[PDB]
């Protein structure tokens, strides 16, 4: 997160870290046994870390659970990042408490102008490199589809939306991938892509979660 703020320990209790020997992507806990992330975050050997604040210090509220299965969306296109969504099933159920909690899936899609909360442990610089130890947060609005399409002509599908600031300075970044965009108490987006981070006229592009709720519910009910 570029231009964000320190969230505060466990104030984003649905945020997870995906770890393959090192933090590499974010995700969101949607019930005791399932996490949603980005399909471009796929790898083998995922451990899901819940209840994290400082990802480099064991502070006492963590739960570390290995993934039993990953399921990339059937229509994921790694070239265009269309359908950039994946489900991760935990080998055992997390214990839900005040520091580890699930986020609701949307019943209705979110609207332009809504302010959302984006969070993660990704890069905090626009062209330099600095990765934080503690979770960072960003408030950012959903942009109109016409502005999104103007920023990235020929690149935006109906499964994507833009959020952020056309003037630049505030955005998600590498390492935040897979993490949440929460609007009005619902998981509406997944950190997906962008040209650089926090560049002028290049806002963040997010997987539109409300298009996937049927697939998520059916997949959970079957695995
Ligand atoms: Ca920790």
């Amino acid at each position: 997160i570029v231009g964000g703020y320190t969230c505060g320990a466990n104030t984003v209790p649905y945020q997870v870290s995906l770890n393959s020997g090192y933090h590499f992507c974010g995700g969101s806990l949607i019930n005791s046994q399932w996490v949603v992330s980005a399909a471009h975050c796929y790898k083998s050997g995922i451990q899901v870390r819940l209840g994290e604040d400082n990802i480099n210090v064991v502070e006492g509220n963590e739960q570390f659970i290995s993934a039993s299965k990953s399921i990339v969306h059937p229509s994921y296109n790694s070239n265009t990042l269309n359908n950039d969504i994946m489900l991760i099933k935990l080998k055992s159920a997390a214990s839900l408490n005040s520091r580890v909690a699930s986020i609701s899936l949307p019943t209705s899609c979110a609207s332009a102008g809504t302010q959302c909360l984006i969070s993660g442990w990704g890069n905090t610089k626009s062209s330099g490199t600095s990765y934080p130890d503690v979770l960072k947060c960003l408030k950012a609005p959903i942009l109109s589809d016409s502005s999104c399409k103007s920023a990235y002509p020929g690149q935006i599908t109906s499964n994507m939306f833009c959020a952020g600031y056309l003037e630049g300075g505030k955005d998600s970044c590498q390492g935040d991938s897979g993490g949440p965009v929460v609007c009005s108490g619902k998981l509406q987006g997944i950190v997906s892509w962008g040209s650089g981070c926090a560049q002028k006229n290049k806002p963040g592009v997010y997987t539109k979660v409300c298009n996937y709720v049927s697939w998520i519910k059916q997949t959970i009910a079957s695995n």
